[PDB]
């Protein structure tokens, strides 16, 4: 009786489309529609609709509903969200906790401005003007009583705002109510109508999550209507940011996030676009994956999955986000420093080297820089990449401290380190090439232990580090900053080690070796006769 839900049970077929008006004096929208006019006419309708929603209220009986009754109760609240009544922004709690903003409002279908308020009559006749069919005033009066008669009913928290009328039923009748196709009829509020109901049902999971089979359920429901088609771009994306809500409120759903990381994340694009990860919105969806690598259960898979880290590494290439990348892999290693696994150590120090390779802007200021230092002039604004710098600068010391806090390494990971930091070392950035000799010269000093079962011949530690970074010297000119840096951290690892003792002098002959490679230019040979009178002083050293 309440003479807006119904059933299919004149001449004209005409239902009165629904039109808009919002006025000018004030901000004040009124729709006028045909479920509208018919409960603005119907004085028993607005009874029954006040009654109804106190009884359902004062309701404290969970048990004593039935099915039917909460078909009825979700027809009356779509309703009434389809005729541009009740307001989609239901729970604003939710949306700050995520960083989502005012759920689309359902939109009109052909709209007319009215700038002035008043009665009709004789008027704008014979003058042109007008055309259209709009309201005849009486049902804008009824409208405007409709709209008053539901806010003085209290929707909102007459079926939510109760905490006992939100149990399974509610949210899967909501659910089980939701459209999968887009009929020209509903075509205006079929992705507001989607996004509506899923942002409801999940805050009502919320209030409730003691409930697994209802989260798996929500979840499938959430996933399947995700994955429909003719879909607006921003439906793709709070749709994202609600499946890694639900994904982190359930406990073992590993099968569906992986879903979601391979197919949404990774071959998706044109939609998971640059401005979408810098919009507040992405920020929030990235720390929500992240603080997901550290829960109960997804642990194990999040680590030894190889798409995760692809996404990462897709994520760290973009320039705004790499210092949260960054902060996120700090903390992880400092805190509990196990996210290092067995076999995790590659991909790790894949996403930190790319965040330690923003040495291309680096040397993109350093032009403007050295072009200005050439010359006898003055530039303040130094290093506009500073961030990036710092945040390279700080990757580099990562890695060095990821060299130690392990103790179990498999020699493997020692010389991927070792390449890492070489690998930057040949960066153009000065400040970057010069923190990296001195982090490795440091690292080689008095990071890695010499007679370890692990590694007991610093020849073999030479000749994975420096070695294979000599061996790859065809880059012309750049080859003889590369080598100078080789040959001094060789020079100056060799004598630290010799100055602690030690033994087995194919270290010695090995490191000939490599000088008689690069015995040329005899800049390197009078560098070896140096070092060979360091070798002298200390072999005079230690034997005294």
């Amino acid at each position: 009786g309440t003479t807006l839900i119904n059933s299919s049970h004149a001449f004209e077929y005409g239902p009165m489309p629904l039109v808009q008006i919002k006025f000018e004096d004030t901000n004040t929208e009124i729709p006028v529609s045909t479920d509208a006019v018919r409960f603005g006419r119907s004085f028993k309708g607005q009874l029954n609709t006040v009654v109804f929603f106190r009884i359902i209220r004062r309701n404290k009986d969970p048990k004593i509903f039935s099915k039917e009754l909460w078909l009825n109760i979700v027809n009356i609240i779509l309703t009434l969200y389809e005729d541009l009544i009740l307001s989609p922004d239901i729970f604003p709690d939710l949306q700050k906790r995520l960083k989502l903003s005012n759920l689309p409002k359902p939109s009109p279908e052909i709209s007319i401005n009215k700038s002035k308020e008043s009665k009709g009559l004789l008027s704008t006749f014979a003058s042109y003007l007008k055309g259209d069919e709009e309201p005849t005033e009486e049902e804008i009066k009824s409208s405007k009583k409709a709209m008053e008669c539901i806010k003085s009913s209290n929707i909102a928290a007459s079926v939510f705002g109760n905490e006992s009328n939100i149990t399974a039923d509610l949210i899967k009748t909501l659910l089980d109510s939701a459209k999968t196709e887009k009929n020209a009829d509903n075509s205006r509020y079929f992705e507001a109508e989607l996004l509506f109901i899923i942002e409801l049902t999940i805050a009502l999971f919320l209030f409730c999550k003691e409930e697994k089979e209802l989260g798996k359920f929500i979840l499938q429901k959430v996933f399947q209507l995700s994955h429909t088609k003719g879909l607006t771009k921003r439906t793709v994306r709070r749709m994202l940011t609600y499946k890694i809500l639900l994904i982190s409120l359930c406990a073992d759903q590993t099968e569906y996030l992986s879903k979601l990381i391979n197919d949404e994340l990774l071959k998706k694009g044109d939609i998971f676009t640059q401005k979408f990860f810098a919009t507040n919105q992405g920020k929030e969806f990235l720390k929500r994956l992240f603080s997901l690598t550290e829960s109960e259960f997804y642990r194990g898979f999040l680590l030894g999955n190889e798409n995760f880290w692809k996404f990462l590494r897709k994520v760290t290439a973009m320039k705004e986000q790499s210092e949260s990348i960054f902060e996120y892999l700090n903390e992880s290693i400092k805190t509990d420093s196990n996210i290092l696994t067995n076999e995790n150590f590659m991909w790790v120090l894949g996403l930190l080297d790319e965040i330690s390779s923003m040495g291309a802007v680096g040397n993109h200021w350093e032009i403007e820089y050295k072009k200005l230092t050439e010359s006898g002039h003055k530039i303040d604004k130094e290093n506009p990449y500073k961030k990036s710098i710092e945040l390279s600068l700080k990757s580099i010391q990562l890695t060095s401290h990821l060299l130690e806090d392990n103790n179990d390494l498999r020699k493997n990971e020692i010389f991927a380190i070792i390449q890492a930091l070489a690998h930057q070392c040949i960066n153009p950035c000065k400040q970057i090439s010069e923190f990296a000799v001195v982090t490795l010269e440091q690292t080689l000093i008095n990071k890695i232990e010499i007679p370890t079962n692990e590694m007991e011949s610093v020849e073999e530690l030479i000749e994975g580090g420096l070695l294979p970074l000599l061996n790859s010297s065809e880059t012309q000119e750049d080859q003889k900053i590369l080598i100078s840096s080789i040959l001094t951290i060789i020079s100056n690892v060799y004598l630290h080690y010799l100055k602690l003792g030690k033994t087995s002098n194919e270290t010695f002959l090995k490191i000939l070796s490599i000088f008689n490679k690069f015995v040329e230019d005899s800049d390197i040979e009078k560098k070896l006769q140096q070092l060979i009178l360091d070798k002298k002083s200390i072999e005079k050293g230690n034997g005294s």
